């Protein structure tokens, strides 16, 4: 699902759609979700409602409309998680990260905005969240289990705003060769901080997982909604 209407250009010239939350009360400051492998759907909408309950604004863009908008899939439909494979295999991050540069811009400039944005990304968005952070949209990022972070350790020095990634301990796209070469690189930018959670494995925060572990995605919640604090007015 989106909010109808609402359109977003990037760079290039490609325009999409995004599902959009406005504040309980404004100004306040606008978070931009990244989304999972599944598209703008049910996962998606729940965390707009809870930052919206928390304080914030949300913007979800539509990442997949390069490929086919207003894609929604059910993950726990096996034809649609089939789907969802196709579409990331195919996915631009370059491009992506791009349309994401797009609704930060977007996010900082709607009437309800207090001018300072945040991005929180799941999985593909998790690693997105690293690519915008390296790149320095936004004031302040948050990454859950990106896929392939050890690969892309170079850009550690570029980071020049927080950071924050929560990382499942049991997340089979990380084993542990991988989970040092992350936790050595990490450490060497204070800006960054990367978070292990021992029970936990991908997809942990989302209530529809067969991976889905409560207590370790309320304290990585938690991490995140005390990080992203100091940007509300």
């Amino acid at each position: 699902m989106l909010t109808e209407g609402i359109s977003i250009q990037s760079y290039d010239g490609h325009t999409f759609g995004a599902l959009v939350g406005s504040p309980a009360k404004a100004p306040a400051p606008v978070i931009v979700i990244a989304q999972e492998i599944f598209g703008v759907n049910a996962f998606m909408r729940e965390t707009v409602s809870w930052l919206v309950d928390q304080g914030y604004a949300a913007v979800c863009p539509d990442l997949y409309a390069r490929q086919a908008p207003g894609t929604a899939l059910d993950p726990q439909d096996e034809r649609q998680r089939e789907q969802a494979y196709k579409l990331w295999q195919a996915f631009d991050m370059e491009a992506g990260v791009g349309d994401l540069e797009a609704a930060i811009r977007y996010a900082r400039h709607q009437p309800y905005s207090n001018g300072k944005v945040g991005l929180v990304g799941y999985s593909l968005g998790g690693a997105l969240a690293f690519l915008v952070a390296a790149k320095g949209y936004v004031d302040r990022a948050v990454g859950y289990y990106g896929v392939g972070l050890e690969k892309q350790l170079n850009k550690v020095p570029e980071v020049k705003h927080p950071a924050l990634f929560h990382m499942g301990g049991q997340d089979h796209f990380v084993p542990a060769p991988s989970r040092q070469l992350i936790t050595e690189g990490f450490g060497a930018n204070p800006l960054l901080q990367v978070h292990w959670y021992e029970e936990a494995g991908h997809s942990f925060a989302r209530t529809s997982s067969s991976g889905y572990v409560a207590s370790a995605a309320a304290l990585a919640n938690e991490r995140t909604l005390d990080f992203l604090a100091p940007l509300q007015s």
